[PDB]
This record gives C-alpha cells, sequence and structure tokens, in this order.
C-alpha cells in the first residue's frame, strides 16, 4: 500500500497473510473454513496466517492453518488477469473472535463514487521498494466504468473495477495482491493488478466480487 496510513493491530479482521515461507499475498476470511484470493497468488504449501499485525513477530492473536485446497476460477486468464479470483480451504477450521472476523460477501455491486477500505503488507514504495511489517490500510473510492476503460485501454472487462485516485500517490501494490477491498462491511474487491503502483492515470484494478458470489457460494456449499 502506497501513501496509506497504520491500520492497527487486529482492526482488519478479515484480512489474511498467505505464507510459503514468507508472505507472499494477501487474502479475505470468507467463513471459519474458506478464504478468497487472487488466481495470481496461486502455489501449493500455502499456510494461512490470520489475526496478523506484524507478519515477522509473534504477537499472541495468531492463527497458523494451512490450506487443504485452491480453487482457482475456473475461467482465470493469467494473459488478461480476467477473472483473477481464487478460494482456499482451511485444513481446520479458524476460532472466530473480535480479532479474527469473516468479512461477508455482497448482495449487490458498488457503485463508483462508494468509499472503500483497501488494506495489505505490500510495497509502500511508487519507486523503490520498502516492505513494512505491519498491516497498512488506504481509503480510496471506486472510479466510474469510463474513467477506469480511459486509464487502461482494452484491458479491463466487466470482471474488473479501478479504485484509488487518477492524481497518484495513493495506491494498493505489489505483495497487496489477492488482499480485500471492502465497502460498508463487504467485499467487494480483490487486489489485482496495476500499472506500476500510485502513478497518475493508472488506478488500482481489482476483481469485481459480486460477480462470483454464486460461484463462491456454490464451491463453498460441494466442496
Ligand atoms: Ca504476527
Amino acid at each position: 500500500i502506497v501513501g496509506g496510513y497504520t491500520c492497527g493491530a487486529n482492526t482488519v479482521p478479515y484480512q489474511v497473510s498467505l505464507n510459503s515461507g514468507y508472505h507472499f499475498c494477501g487474502g479475505s476470511l470468507i467463513n471459519s473454513q474458506w478464504v478468497v484470493s487472487a488466481a495470481h497468488c496461486y502455489k501449493s504449501g500455502i499456510q494461512v496466517r490470520l489475526g496478523e499485525d506484524n507478519i515477522n513477530v509473534v504477537e499472541g492473536n495468531e492463527q497458523f492453518i494451512s490450506a487443504s485446497k485452491s480453487i482457482v476460477h475456473p475461467s482465470y486468464n493469467s494473459n488478461t488477469l480476467n477473472n483473477d479470483i481464487m478460494l482456499i480451504k482451511l485444513k481446520s477450521a479458524a476460532s472466530l473472535n473480535s480479532r479474527v472476523a469473516s468479512i461477508s460477501l455482497p448482495t449487490s455491486c458498488a457503485s463508483a463514487g462508494t468509499q472503500c477500505l483497501i488494506s495489505g503488507w505490500g510495497n509502500t514504495k511508487s519507486s523503490g521498494t520498502s516492505y513494512p511489517d505491519v498491516l497498512k490500510c488506504l481509503k480510496a473510492p471506486i472510479l466510474s466504468d469510463s474513467s477506469c476503460k480511459s486509464a487502461y485501454p482494452g484491458q479491463i472487462t466487466s470482471n474488473m473495477f479501478c479504485a484509488g485516485y487518477l492524481e497518484g500517490g495513493k495506491d494498493s501494490c505489489q505483495g497487496d495482491s489477492g488482499g480485500p477491498v471492502v465497502c460498508s462491511g463487504k467485499l467487494q474487491g480483490i487486489v489485482s493488478w496495476g500499472s506500476g503502483c500510485a502513478q497518475k492515470n493508472k488506478p488500482g484494478v481489482y476483481t469485481k466480487v459480486c460477480n462470483y458470489v454464486s460461484w463462491i457460494k456454490q464451491t463453498i456449499a460441494s466442496n
């Protein structure tokens, strides 16, 4: 996250860190046994780390639970990042409390102008590299589909939305991938891609979670 703020320990209780010996992606806890992330975060040997603030220090609220199964969206295209969404099943259920909590799926798609909270442990610089140990937060609006298409001609599908600031300076970034975009207490987006980070006229592009609810629910019900 570039140009965000320190969230505060366990203020984003649905935020997960995906760990394969190191933090490589974010994710969202959507019930006691399932995590949603980006399909581009797929790898085998995932440990899900819940209740994290400082990902380098054991602070006492963590749950570390292995993934039993990963399910990449059947139509995920790694070239276009269309349908950039994956489900991860935990080997056992997370213990839910005020610091580890599921985020609701949306019943409606969020409109342009909706303010959202994006969170992650990604790079905090637009040029060069500085990875924070503690969770960073950013409040950002959803941009009009027309702004979004103007910024990224020929790359935005109906399964993507833009959020952020066309002036630049405030964005998600590498290592925020797979993390949440929450608007009015509902998971609306997954941190998917962008051209660099926090560049002028190049906002963040997010997987449009409202399009995937039936797929998420039917997948969870049978696995
Ligand atoms: Ca920790």
